[PDB]
């Protein structure tokens, strides 16, 4: 579990949002596997404009945060998990490390804030759905 606040946008994983969430949608794209809903409050978090390939991401699953290397967003083939079929997801990053379908939440940060959120993993990688080409998340 996990999400990213920034201004009044709440951003989780699609797979992972709450009947509050979909009632209060703001973006959804099932191929990113990203979900943004409004927020009364204003969040902590501000998002990473950058093309950074280094940084560190939360693995709940081991209460750790772990320093990484990740490739660029790209379209990848991602075999099937417990909330996903195989199928390709686009906008995915990624990087050698531990990732639970449970670790999908947890924030990848580089030196600039926040570049995405795990989405997948498996077979010793972990995939990063990327959120810094969503530039209106930073206006309105
Ligand atoms: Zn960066």
């Amino acid at each position: 579990s996990g999400a990213i606040y920034v201004g009044n946008y709440r951003v989780v994983n699609r797979h992972l949002a709450t009947h509050n969430d979909w009632a209060n949608l703001v973006w959804e794209d099932s191929s990113r596997d990203l979900l943004v809903s409004s927020t009364t409050a204003q969040g902590c978090d501000t998002i990473a404009r950058c093309d950074c390939q280094t940084g560190v991401y939360y693995c709940s699953s081991r209460r750790k945060h772990y320093p990484v290397s990740f490739s660029k967003p790209s379209l990848i083939f991602v075999e099937a998990s417990e909330y996903y079929p195989a199928r390709y997801q686009s906008h995915l990053m990624l990087a050698v490390g531990h990732s639970e379908p449970g670790d999908c939440g947890g924030i990848l940060r580089c030196q600039h804030g926040v570049v995405g959120i795990v989405s997948t993993g498996g077979n010793g990688l972990v995939g990063f759905a990327d959120v810094r080409d969503l530039l209106w998340l930073d206006e309105e």
